[PDB]
């Protein structure tokens, strides 16, 4: 069984790119 552990970091640190290297917030 595999969830949350796939779900709280590949999806909740992995998208750290998707979201500030869009907007950019900073960048």
């Amino acid at each position: 069984k595999k969830l949350s552990i796939y779900e709280r970091v590949a999806l909740f640190g992995v998208l750290g790119a998707a979201l500030i290297g869009a907007i950019a917030p900073k960048k």
